[PDB]
C-alpha cells in the first residue's frame, strides 16, 4: 500500500522543512530552495495498518518548477501550504488547489483530500486569522486545516496523522 501525498505552496512557506521534520525530525533555518520535485518515503502505521507514504515535495517558485507533471495523476492527498505571516501566501491558496485539480485530474473534485497547513506560528508577527482560514476551508467542501510550525515541530505529526489518514481513504476508494 503505498500512498502519493503531494504538497503545494508558495516560495519559503515551509513546505520542505515540514517533510523533512516529519520524515526525519530534523529542521533548518539555513533555506535552501526545492528545485522540480521529488519524494521521500516513511514507512507509517494509519489506524493500526502499515502503508509506504511516499511524501512529494515541490518547487514553489515557478522558476524551479519542473515540466514534468506525471507524478500528480496518483496522487491520493494534496496538501496545500501558506506562511501564517505572509498573507500572500495564503491569497495563493485557490491557485494551488486549481494547478493540483488540473494536473491530477482526479474523479470527484469536490471530495478529493486536500489538507491545508498554516505553518509558522511560532513566529511572533502572525498575520493571516485562524478564522479567516478555516472560512477558506470551509468554504472549500470543508477540508481539515492544522496551524503548524516545522521549526518547534508543532503539530506536525498529528497533521500528517490526518494526511495519512484521509490519504489512505481515498487509495481504498480508488483501488475499489
Ligand atoms: N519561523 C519558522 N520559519 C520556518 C518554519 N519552517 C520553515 N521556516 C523558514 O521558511 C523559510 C523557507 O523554508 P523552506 O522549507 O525551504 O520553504 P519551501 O516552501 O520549501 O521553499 P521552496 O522550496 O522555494 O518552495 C526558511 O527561511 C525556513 O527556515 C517554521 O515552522 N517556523
Ligand atoms: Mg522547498
Amino acid at each position: 500500500v503505498l500512498l502519493k501525498v503531494i504538497i503545494l505552496g508558495d516560495s519559503g512557506v515551509g513546505k520542505t522543512s515540514l517533510m523533512n521534520q516529519y520524515v526525519n525530525k530534523k529542521f533548518s533555518n539555513q533555506y535552501k530552495a526545492t528545485i522540480g520535485a521529488d519524494f521521500l518515503t516513511k514507512e507509517v502505521m494509519v489506524d493500526d495498518r502499515l502503508v509506504t507514504m511516499q511524501i512529494w515535495d515541490t518547487a514553489g517558485l515557478e522558476r524551479f518548477q519542473s515540466l514534468g507533471v506525471a507524478f500528480y495523476r496518483g496522487a491520493d492527498c494534496c496538501v496545500l501550504v501558506f506562511d501564517v505571516t505572509a498573507p500572500n501566501t495564503f491569497k495563493t491558496l485557490d491557485s494551488w488547489r486549481d494547478e493540483f485539480l488540473i494536473q491530477a485530474s482526479p474523479r470527484d473534485p469536490e471530495n478529493f483530500p486536500f489538507v491545508v497547513l498554516g505553518n509558522k506560528i511560532d513566529l511572533e508577527n502572525r498575520q493571516v486569522a485562524t478564522k479567516r482560514a478555516q472560512a477558506w476551508c470551509y468554504s472549500k467542501n470543508n477540508i481539515p486545516y492544522f496551524e503548524t510550525s516545522a521549526k518547534e515541530a508543532i503539530n506536525v505529526e498529528q497533521a500528517f496523522q490526518t494526511i495519512a489518514r484521509n490519504a489512505l481513504k481515498q487509495e481504498t476508494e480508488v483501488e475499489l
